[PDB]
């Protein structure tokens, strides 16, 4: 059964809510974005309205096979009516086609849900400037202040630098950048524009990048793993073993692999800076991994709650455990102090 933290009080909705059967009282399914914990549920038999964004509904019909009738997109930044309520999608800062949903319910109670999001000062000036939000339902994923990573323009200039002067070093050696889920495309498109290349990949994979709106992608990545220097594999095959067996399939064209595991957080982040961060190597092996994060850190999560000084604050992570909300909880009360809402 659903539970209460994906349900919008006075309206017919739910959020990322396709798990739990027909939901009671459920006239129209959001869906904040196109990651498996969120859409688990959906397929081509699924017969509800489904309303996302345009990038959201590209990956829902190509992918899941969602027949288009029952998918909904609607544009970005702009007042919109469903089933008699104005609600609003803003960008979340998380992977391509990842919204928050403003609902503006009929009895003047404003709420915000963030979806996953990493919160930016950006934010600070689209329409959530231009009125009050009651509720928020947060991503608290890193609530915590030891969580702590940095910028991500600091760790792709970190990969680009790394990554051009090892091949600069070594012209036979290959890179190799492990994923499982869209999102940090970055992370490889950066590498492979420093070197020169496309980045090659399965067909699954192109297929699902060419849903994504990324202007010139037909630039930037191929399924033609010989002509391509960098190559994306399943995060699963970022070991020793795995990339091993990879450079056997490459026919003696290259003698070398450096590889990146684009992590969220690890706790080598509380003692080492991102300049002074070194591989795992084992033989003409080695492995970079780069704290790449798509949610927001304690800090840029305080600063935007403080922000926004919502009346109300609902957690959607790290809701299982009792010391874990006992944490949260105690968090949002200092946050509130401290600025005064
Ligand atoms: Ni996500």
């Amino acid at each position: 059964t659903c539970p209460f933290y994906k349900k919008i009080p006075g309206t017919g909705f739910t959020v990322d809510a396709f798990q739990y059967g027909v939901v009671e009282g459920c006239t129209a399914y959001f869906l904040t974005h196109f990651h498996s914990d969120h859409y688990a549920g959906l397929s081509k038999h699924f017969t509800f309205p489904v309303y996302c964004s345009e990038i959201t509904g590209n990956l829902l019909k190509n992918k899941l096979h969602v027949q288009e009738q029952y998918i909904h997109p609607l544009p970005l930044d702009t007042e919109c009516i469903v089933n008699g309520v104005k609600v609003v999608l803003l960008d979340a800062n998380h992977c391509p086609g990842a919204v928050m949903i403003l609902f503006y319910l009929p009895n003047g109670t404003v709420i915000l849900h963030t979806g996953d999001f990493r919160a930016d000062p950006s934010m600070e000036r689209s329409l959530l400037a231009d009125q009050k939000v009651h509720m928020l339902y947060l991503d608290t994923t890193y609530c915590s202040p030891e969580y702590t990573f940095p910028s991500q323009q600091e760790v792709i200039r970190f990969a680009i630098n790394t990554a051009f002067e090892a091949v600069t070093l070594n012209p036979h050696a290959l890179v190799v950048c492990g994923t499982y889920s869209i999102g940090k495309e970055k992370v490889f498109l950066a590498i492979a524009d420093v070197l020169g290349s496309k980045v090659g990949m399965s067909q699954e994979k192109y297929k699902t990048l060419q849903c994504l709106n990324i202007p010139e992608i037909n630039s930037l990545i191929t399924t033609d793993m010989c002509s391509s220097l960098v190559h994306l594999l399943p995060m699963m095959q970022i070991n020793f073993k795995g990339l091993q067996s990879h450079l056997k399939k490459c026919g003696g064209k290259y003698n070398q692999i450096l590889a990146f595991r684009p992590t969220g957080w690890t706790h080598s982040n509380k003692f080492t800076r991102i300049a002074d961060v070194i591989p795992q190597t084992k033989g003409n092996i080695s492995i970079y991994g780069i704290p790449y994060s798509e949610h927001s850190s304690y800090l840029e999560m305080k600063r935007f709650v403080q922000w926004l000084k919502p009346q109300k604050i609902i957690p959607t992570v790290n809701v299982g455990t009792w010391k874990s909300r006992s944490t949260m909880e105690k968090y949002f009360r200092e946050w509130k102090l401290e600025a005064g809402y």
